[PDB]
This record gives structure tokens, C-alpha cells and sequence, in this order.
């Protein structure tokens, strides 16, 4: 039979779905841990006993315990992004969509979520993988992983809240991967993460991660780096909101081993409901519970990590979206709705910047305005909106991933990178927000082949060449075909830095994305609030 | 007689001078103050004891002591600039240039010249006042005052040098100008300073100083003013300045009467070898003897007169060159000469902002290098030599003199800003240094006019057009005539900011000079230089 497979975890069996007038092979809610629960509420994860009989790998798997978004409620375009299924801490599961027949050994491209390290499932209508599977003949595995407080809560020095655990959910899924995707007709020796926002920032810790290196080839990283400012955070800052969330459930602080005892009693929706009663600052693009900068996943600093050349080698393909920050100014500053073209006052400008830069001293924020603010104009609600989304996308985005790429180039094997700046002509969010994050997904995953979901033709076309990119990338190295009459995607290189627009113009190349306020973000302001 | 003037300082003769194929009268070198020699070096100006007999004002006085360039010896546009008279401490004299027939009161114009506080003379070609005079029929005055350290050294706490006696010289000659103009045909009721470079600044700093404030009616400041950071300086940073003078020619330093005493010993030409010995930093655009912040001349800091509107309240018009600083990096900057393009490598560049704001840390040289530089190019000779050139303008002219009028103006009577951007076709400089510093004052004074000057024709109309709106504005406090098809320059308000170029191209009217720029220089790095 061709949806039984029998893996090194016991038998799986799964479903034919239909993909574009054809099918394909589907195992979905295959568990690759044992469930998180109890007293393992915060633990490493451990790895799936083996079980008899056939697991029955028809439908999608629980998502994890996790805040839901209720600022719109029944629209699309927020909706889109909570859990479809029913929540649960019994989540570690990953799907998998399989080509038919099924190949003896073709491509792997792994999907990790993101979400903030906040939220995320893997059973999103956005990212069912068989569009892609069909389409370019690879294997597309999604996997899970724990988030918020159950995915990175970190008494660091205890080994019942050890920290990073999320990350490990994640290792243990690439684990099973690399043991157990050959019965699928996936190579093991090529498979390629990837992923967006904070996956994207999870897919670069991987990277400079010692014990997750060997389980994959390649990487691809959208919208997301690993030294993002919201991706991590201090074994101390990480112990200070440990202790604050349980002040906020009223439980004992006397040890660690009392804490936690406290935070297990607890129902999951109670940790939930407090979350976000724990950060230090009043900001936002800033998320409670990420990942530590430990001493076991890293050994050291992400910095000298990315200067001393502390990583696989490999070759990367990323990049980011026209603009990032919409998003969490329309959710958290003042000034900013849904429903209106959001001209910002001065008043909103100056609340806004605050918001984005939390630890910035007066002159951090005199800088942070000078930068951004037209002079000639100063008092245009419309350049005050556009100059405050840049300085959201700029700060959290797009300067750590260019600071990224031009590290990870002197030591790396070849770097791809690009900008998204397609504004989608079905989107549903208003205007100002632009291109926004998370909306290339839709693209690399192919709902623009989709007759009944309303995308234009030429859409069609840039969601093709774009699956086309990341599967070739995940087949070789280089997006790229070797003939191809098409235009090539260069290399960035340390001295030309070349990255492409990517939409649905004929391909532009240019150079030196951002520079000017990435060196603003990157050099001057640190240095600033250093010497301060 | 017409060439015959009785004043209370008794009688002059002056000479007939051709102009245009016309003529006009012109009394030159006529003292307003007993010679500062021996025992009066350094001291307050003494009123001129009046003589009996006929004063011959024939011919041209003598240039104070001062510095000569001899960078570029026989260069014209170098030595345009030098004393054309025998250099003595006996210089303090005016000169009158008076229409034919002698009106009965007119408009009175008196031009205070610039080069620093360091050189300048009235009877330079440039500043001759006949064109002027005639095609306005204006009386225009050009006084003199004693530079460098015979005007400007300050011991604070001694009359013997007090400091500021440069500024005192003025003075004088604008109460010898109230109080004798009248015989001439002037109107000492509407008498205009107007000045360039320092005598711009110093012509602010009458503004300011109550003991100025009654002597004149109206100004005009061109390319200076009086919060420039080279206009002025503490009085102990004029008393170390002193002292180290001294030092350099081993002057004896236990007291203010033994230094003073032995720098009077000195012969002129020992005390200007060493002027430059003294500045404490390496620098550009920085004058070792400067007017002083003493509490006599200036009740206190400039910046609190300014805040507080403790100034003349009148009319000013004022304005700057495209290119103020050109002249500064020819001179002391690495990587600039007179001959070549001057494309200037990225280690000229970090050299040049070292000079260009010698107390600034080094995040201080960061934050000004982040701001000047084209982050796309970054290596381009020709953007760095233009971004130093305009670093040092800004820092130097254009941004001082934008904080100045947006100060004055808020308790003024009527602003006119303009911004000067011809480049004229016969200049002698290279095409790099562009509208330089110095180079309005030629269309000022109308040698467009005269046909042996090789100026085109669109030149000399842009001359009659600037001689008629100073002379305008020295008669009513508008440069614009009630009736005209031509355009208003209109008055610059706190509201719209707008200013004026002044070019071969009809009349452009624009806001908010160089504002981005002058928000960097006025607001944000003071408040960094003073944070750390
Ligand atoms: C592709 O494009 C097409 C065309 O643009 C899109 O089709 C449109 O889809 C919308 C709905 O998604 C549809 O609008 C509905 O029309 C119905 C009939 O006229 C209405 O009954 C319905 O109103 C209800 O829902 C609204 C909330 O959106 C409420 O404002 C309203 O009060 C109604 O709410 C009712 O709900 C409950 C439960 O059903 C009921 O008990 C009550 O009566 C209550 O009142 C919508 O207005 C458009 O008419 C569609 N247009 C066309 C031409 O087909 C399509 O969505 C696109 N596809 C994708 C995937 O994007
Ligand atoms: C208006 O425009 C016109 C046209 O552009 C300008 O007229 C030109 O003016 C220059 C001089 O200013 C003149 O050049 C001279 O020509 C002479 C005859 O050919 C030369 O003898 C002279 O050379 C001497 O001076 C040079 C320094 O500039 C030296 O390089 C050279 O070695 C010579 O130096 C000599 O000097 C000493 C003392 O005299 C002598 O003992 C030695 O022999 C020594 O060698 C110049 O090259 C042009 O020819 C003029 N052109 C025309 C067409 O007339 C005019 O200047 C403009 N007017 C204004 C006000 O700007
Ligand atoms: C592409 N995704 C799925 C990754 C991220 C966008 C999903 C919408 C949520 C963005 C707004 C931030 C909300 C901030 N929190 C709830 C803390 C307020
Ligand atoms: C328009 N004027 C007459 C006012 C000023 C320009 C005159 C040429 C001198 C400028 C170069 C500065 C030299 C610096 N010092 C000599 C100190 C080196
Ligand atoms: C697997 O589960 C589905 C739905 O829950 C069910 O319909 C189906 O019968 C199951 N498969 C097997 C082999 O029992
Ligand atoms: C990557 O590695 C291969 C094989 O080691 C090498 O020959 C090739 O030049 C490298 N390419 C880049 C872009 O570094
Ligand atoms: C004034 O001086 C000039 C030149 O020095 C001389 O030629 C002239 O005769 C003098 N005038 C009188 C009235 O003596
Ligand atoms: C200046 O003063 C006059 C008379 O006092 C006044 O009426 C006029 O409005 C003023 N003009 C400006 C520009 O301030």
C-alpha cells in the first residue's frame, strides 16, 4: 500500500488528498515526542515511544496551547493566523505531503511556523503543503513546537524549566526527519528548513546551534533572523519574567522547584491570560516567552558566534518583506486602525517611536526621529505613518537580517537574498499596511494556483517562480536553473551585495538594501546608547 | 566748494572720482579715532582729536596689521583678498563715497568687511563704494577696525586688554557716522550696516550689544553671524590664548601687566608669525583671536540674548552661498587643491570632519560622518569631497545663521532670507569649490557694472537687481519697490519660512533652508556632545 509506510516509530498510514485536478499522498499528526503534559510541563522534550499497529495519520493534529487573536473577530485576514484545530499540550506532531507515486529519494523542505514564539500552528490553511509537494516534486514536511510560556519559560539552572525547550520540540522533529523520512522517499542528505517571522529566526538558530547542524543541509529564512532584538533574550531577563508570571498567578517564589510545582497546577488558559503582564516595557514587536541565549543551544553570544564564524557553512537563501511593522502598530500604537488611512499626528509619531525603541534613552529617541522624519514636510500624517511602519520593519527586520547576511556571507557557501514588494490585489488589510508581514507565505506555498481564492493571473505566475526558486534552492544550492532564458537571481557577495525584487515586474537586481539605516541600526545607535 | 566738508572733527577735502562715465565724490581715509600705538595696542579706540586745517582725504589709508595668504602668489582670486595698502597699526579710518550733487539726506550704507577677525581692509577693489553709491544714490560708508590679536587679544579683568576693542573700533566709526554723516548729504536716521563673513557676524553682534543698538537703523548680514562657533569664544579661553601668545615669544607670564607690557615691545610682524600657534586644536574655519563673551560688550551668553529677545528689534535681510565652506578645505584639509578635481579618498574624508568639529568625541564624528555620507556610493571622491564641503557650510554658516533668524524673528520687525547659487562664468577658482564664500560681495558692490571686468551681460542685471534690493532695504525695510511687475521676495515668517535664490533665473521662492541639516546641527548633536 501506498499511504501505509512503515517507520523506525512503528506504521503510519495516511490519506489521498486532492491537489489541483490530481493527488497526493498526505500523513498528517504524526507525533515525533512524547505529549508535554503533566509533570513535563516545561521539560525537554522526549523522543516518541514506538508503538504497535498503525497510527492513523488521516487528520491534523491538536495545536499547542496558545493566544488567540479576538480584535476582529470573523475576519479573514487575522483569523487566518489562529489555531484551526483544537488547542492542546499535546501537540508535538509534524505532517507530511508525499508525492504519487511516492519517489525513492527526492528533496526535503521542513516548514517551522512562526508567530512570535508566541503562537503558530502547523494545520494553517496557508501552509498546506500540497501545492508545493505537487508542484515541485518535494517532500514538505511541517512540524510544531511548543510556544509561550510552554515552549520557553527558562529558570536557567533548573532542569524542569531549563529554557529553550520550544527549540528542542523543533530538533527532535528534525531528528525524526533525518531518520525516518527515507520510508517516505525523502532524502535524508537533503533537506532544506525553512521558515518565516520567528521560524525564520528559528531556522537561523539552528544554524549557529552546535546540536542542530547536522540535521540539515540548507536553510531558507524569511522575514526573520536569529540576532532579531524580539527573538531572544538574557538567562536573567528570562528569570525576572519567570518570576513575574508567577507573581501574577499568585504561586510561591520562595525556589525554583516551588514556582514550578505552582505552574503546573495551573489550567493552560491561566498562563495565557497573564502573558503579556510579564514585559519589562511598554512596546511592541516584543513577545514574553523566546529563547535564551542559554550556554548549552548557544555556546556563546550570537554576536561573536556570527564574527568568529560559529556556524554551518552552508547556503542560505532569505529576505524580507516592503513592510514589516504594519502589523504591530496597527495591534499596539495609538493612532493606527484597521479601518482608516491612520494619518499620525505628531503627538502618535512621538508615542510610536517610544513604543519601537523601549530601552532608548532621550537622545536614542532624538536619534530614532531625525532618522525618519521628513523636515521639509514634519507635520504630514501620512509620512509620519509611512516613517513609523519603517521604523518598526528597519529595527526589527530588515537591519538584523542584512547584519545577518553580511556576516554569514564572509564565512558561508552562498547566500541568495531577496525583497518581497508585491502588495497582494486580494488582500483584505487596508492600504497604508502595505506588504505585510507573513504575506509572502501565501505565495511560496501556492494559493495563488487556487481558481476559488480570487488571485489575478500574473499572481499566479510570481507564486510559480517563486515555489520554483525554493524548491530548486532546496534541490541544489541555487535557485537557479542551469539553462533557463530567465533572468538569474545573483549571489550576494560581500562587495557587490545584490538582491532582487521580488514581484510581478520583469526581475530588477539592486544593491545595498538599506544601507543608510542600517548602518543607523546596526552601528551608530548601539554605540550610541553604549556610550550613554 | 563740493569736495569741501566741515565736520565736528573739523574740515576735509575729498576727491572727484569717475564711475560709469559719470562721476561721484569720495572722501577717503578719514580718521575716526587717534592711532592705537606704543602704550594704545590692545586698548579701548580713542575718539580722534579734532585738527584744524584741511584734512587731504584723497587717497585710500593704510590696512591694519594683519595676515597676508601667500598660498597662490600672483593668483588674483587669492590675492583679491590681501591688504593693497602699507600695513600699520595706524588704520583706523573711513571712507565716503557721496552722489553729485551732494543730496541733502539720503539713505546711509556702512560696510564693515570680513576675513575672520584675523585680515580685511576697506580699500580693497571689491569693496569699492562708487558703483554702489552712484546707481543707488546712496551714501556709503566702509569703515575700518583693527584684526588679529591687536583687536581681539583679551585679558578679561585688565583695561590695558580687555578684548573686543576690534568690535569697540567699530563702534566708533558708526557714532562718528551718526554724529557727522549729516554733513554729507547722509541721513544718520537711516543708516544700514551691512557686512560679510566676520563684519556679517559683527554686524549681528551691534544687534545684540545695548551700546551698538542706537547707531544705526537697519542690517544686513551676508554669509555670518553672531553665534557662529569661530565668531566668538569665552574669556578664559581668551586668557589661555593670550597666555600662550605670550609663551611663543617668550613673554614673561607672571602677570597681566608684564605679558601685555612685552607683547606691546613686540614689533607688529612678530605677533602675526605666531597668531595660528595658539588655536588649541587642529582645526578648520577657526581664528585664534575672535570677539569674547565678556559681560561688557554682551550682557550675557549669546544664546540667552536670543532666547530672551535682548536685541534690536528692526528690520534685517541676510543670507548665505551654496558653497561657504570650499574655501576652508582648499586651504587646511587634506586631499584638496587648487588645480585638481579634489576627489577625496574615504581616510581625506574621516580627516576632514576631524577638522571640521575638532570637540567632538568620537560617536560625535560618527553621528556627523552617518549624516554626510551616501551610503549607496560611500567610496565616490566626488561625494565625499561634496560632503565635506557641505559639512563644513552647514556646521560653520548656513545652520548658525538659520538659528539666528528663526530666533531674531520671532521679535523682529521683518526678516528677508536669501540663498545665493550663481556661480559666476569668470571665476578664477575651480569648478569643485563652487558659489564661494566672498563671492555675492562682487554683485553687491555692482563690478558686473564696469565692462573691463569681463562679467555677461544676465550678470550685470543680476547685480543692479541685488544693488537695488540692499539699497531698498537700507532705505525702508523692504528690498522690494511698492509698485514692480517683478516678483516679491517675500518676508520670512516663523510660519512658512520662506527665502529667496538669488540667480540668473527669475525668482524661485522656496522654505525652510537646509532645515534637515540645521535640526542635525542645531538641536541633535550639541544635546550628544553634551550627553557624554
Ligand atoms: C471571491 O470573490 C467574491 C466576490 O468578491 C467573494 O464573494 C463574496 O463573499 C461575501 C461573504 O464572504 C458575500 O457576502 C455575503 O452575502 C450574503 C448574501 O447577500 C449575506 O447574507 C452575508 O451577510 C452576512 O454576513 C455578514 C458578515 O460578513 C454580516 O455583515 C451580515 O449581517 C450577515 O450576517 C448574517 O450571519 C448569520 C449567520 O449566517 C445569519 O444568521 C444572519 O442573517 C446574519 O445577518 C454576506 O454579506 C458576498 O455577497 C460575496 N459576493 C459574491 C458576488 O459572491 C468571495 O468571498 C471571494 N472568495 C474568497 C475566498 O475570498
Ligand atoms: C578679460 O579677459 C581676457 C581674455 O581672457 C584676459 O586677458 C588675458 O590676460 C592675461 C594676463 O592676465 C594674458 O596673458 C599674458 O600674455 C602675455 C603676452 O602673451 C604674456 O607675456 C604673459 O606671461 C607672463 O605672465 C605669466 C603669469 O601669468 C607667466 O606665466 C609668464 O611666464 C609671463 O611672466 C613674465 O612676467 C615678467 C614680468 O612681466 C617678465 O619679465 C617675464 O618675461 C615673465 O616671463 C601672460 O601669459 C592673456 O594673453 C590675455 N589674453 C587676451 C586675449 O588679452 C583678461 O585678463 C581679462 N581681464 C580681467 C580683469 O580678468
Ligand atoms: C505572519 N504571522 C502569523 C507570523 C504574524 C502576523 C499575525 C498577526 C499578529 C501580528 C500582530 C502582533 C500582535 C501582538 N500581540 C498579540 C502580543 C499583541
Ligand atoms: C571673503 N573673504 C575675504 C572674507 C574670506 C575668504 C578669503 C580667503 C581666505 C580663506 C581661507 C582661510 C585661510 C585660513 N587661514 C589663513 C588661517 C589659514
Ligand atoms: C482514521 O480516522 C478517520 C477520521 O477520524 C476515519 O474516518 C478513518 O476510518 C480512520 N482510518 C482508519 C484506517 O481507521
Ligand atoms: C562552495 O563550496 C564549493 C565546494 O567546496 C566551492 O568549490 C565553491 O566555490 C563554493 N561556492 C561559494 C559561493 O562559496
Ligand atoms: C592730497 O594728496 C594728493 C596725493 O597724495 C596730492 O596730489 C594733492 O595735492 C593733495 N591735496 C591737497 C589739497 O593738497
Ligand atoms: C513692524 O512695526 C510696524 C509699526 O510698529 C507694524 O505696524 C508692522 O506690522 C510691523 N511689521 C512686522 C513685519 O512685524
Amino acid at each position: 500500500s501506498e499511504l501505509l509506510v512503515n517507520t523506525k516509530s512503528g506504521k503510519v498510514m495516511g490519506t489521498r488528498v486532492p491537489v489541483l485536478s490530481s493527488h497526493i499522498s498526505a500523513f498528517l499528526g504524526i507525533p515525533f515526542a512524547e505529549p508535554p503534559v503533566g509533570n513535563m510541563r516545561f521539560r525537554r522534550p522526549e523522543p516518541k515511544k514506538p508503538w504497535s499497529g498503525v497510527w492513523n495519520a488521516s487528520t491534523y493534529p491538536n495545536n499547542c496551547q496558545q493566544y488567540v487573536d479576538e480584535q476582529f473577530p470573523g475576519f479573514s485576514g487575522s483569523e487566518m493566523w489562529n489555531p484551526n484545530r483544537e488547542m492542546s499540550e499535546d501537540c508535538l506532531y509534524l505532517n507530511i505531503w508525499v508525492p504519487s507515486p511516492r519517489p525513492k529519494s527526492t528533496t526535503v523542505m521542513v516548514w517551522i511556523y512562526g508567530g512570535g514564539f508566541y503562537s503558530g500552528s502547523s494545520t494553517l490553511d496557508v501552509y498546506n503543503g500540497k501545492y508545493l509537494a505537487y508542484t515541485e516534486e518535494v517532500v514538505l514536511v511541517s512540524l510544531s513546537y511548543r510556544v509561550g510560556a510552554f515552549g520557553f519559560l527558562a529558570l536557567h539552572g533548573s532542569q524542569e524549566a531549563p529554557g529553550n525547550v520550544g527549540l528542542l520540540d523543533q530538533r527532535m522533529a528534525l531528528q525524526w526527519v533525518h531518520d525516518n523520512i527515507q520510508f517516505f522517499g525523502g532524502d535524508p542528505k537533503t533537506v532544506t528548513i525553512f521558515g518565516e517571522s520567528a521560524g525564520g529566526a528559528s531556522v537561523g538558530m539552528h544554524i549557529l546551534s552546535p546540536g542542530s547542524r547536522d540535521l540539515f543541509r540548507r536553510a531558507i529564512l524569511q522575514s526573520g533572523s536569529p540576532n532579531c532584538p524580539w527573538a531572544s533574550v538574557s538567562v536573567a531577563e528570562g528569570r525576572r519574567r519567570a518570576v513575574e508570571l508567577g507573581r501574577n498567578l499568585n504561586c510561591n517564589l520562595n525556589s525554583d522547584e516551588e514556582l514550578i510545582h505552582c505552574l503546573r497546577e495551573k489550567k493552560p488558559q491561566e498562563l495565557i491570560d497573564v502573558e503579556w503582564n510579564v514585559l519589562p516595557f511598554d512596546s511592541i514587536f516584543r513577545f514574553s516567552f523566546v529563547p535564551v541565549i542559554d550556554g548549552e543551544f548557544f555556546p556563546t553570544s550570537l554576536e561573536s558566534m556570527l564574527n568568529s564564524g560559529n556556524f554551518k557553512k552552508t547556503q542560505i537563501l532569505l529576505g524580507v518583506n516592503k513592510d514589516e511593522g504594519s502589523f504591530f502598530l496597527l495591534y499596539g500604537a495609538p493612532g493606527f486602525s484597521k479601518d482608516s488611512e491612520s494619518k499620525i499626528s505628531r503627538e502618535d509619531f512621538m508615542s510610536g517611536v517610544k513604543l519601537s525603541v523601549p530601552h532608548a534613552n532621550d537622545l536614542g529617541l532624538d536619534a530614532v526621529t531625525l532618522q525618519y522624519t521628513d523636515w521639509m514636510d514634519d507635520n504630514n500624517g501620512i509620512k509620519n505613518r509611512d516613517g513609523l511602519d519603517d521604523i518598526v520593519g528597519d529595527h526589527n527586520v530588515i537591519c538584523p537580517l542584512m547584519h545577518f547576511v553580511n556576516k554569514y556571507t564572509k564565512f558561508g557557501n552562498g547566500t541568495y537574498l531577496y525583497f518581497f514588494n508585491h502588495r497582494a490585489s486580494n488582500l483584505v488589510w487596508p492600504e497604508w499596511m502595505g506588504v505585510i508581514h507573513g504575506y509572502e507565505i501565501e505565495f511560496v506555498f501556492g494559493l495563488p494556483l487556487v481558481k476559488e481564492l480570487n488571485y489575478t493571473a500574473e499572481e499566479e505566475a510570481l507564486s510559480r517562480r517563486i515555489m520554483h526558486y525554493w524548491a530548486t534552492f532546496a534541490k541544489t544550492g541555487n535557485p537557479n536553473e542551469p539553462h533557463s532564458q530567465e533572468s538569474k537571481w545573483p549571489l550576494f557577495t560581500t562587495k557587490e551585495q545584490k538582491f532582487i525584487d521580488l514581484n510581478t515586474e520583469p526581475m530588477k537586481v539592486h544593491q545595498r538594501l538599506r544601507v543608510q539605516m542600517c548602518v543607523f541600526w546596526n552601528q551608530f545607535l548601539p554605540k550610541l546608547l553604549n556610550a550613554t
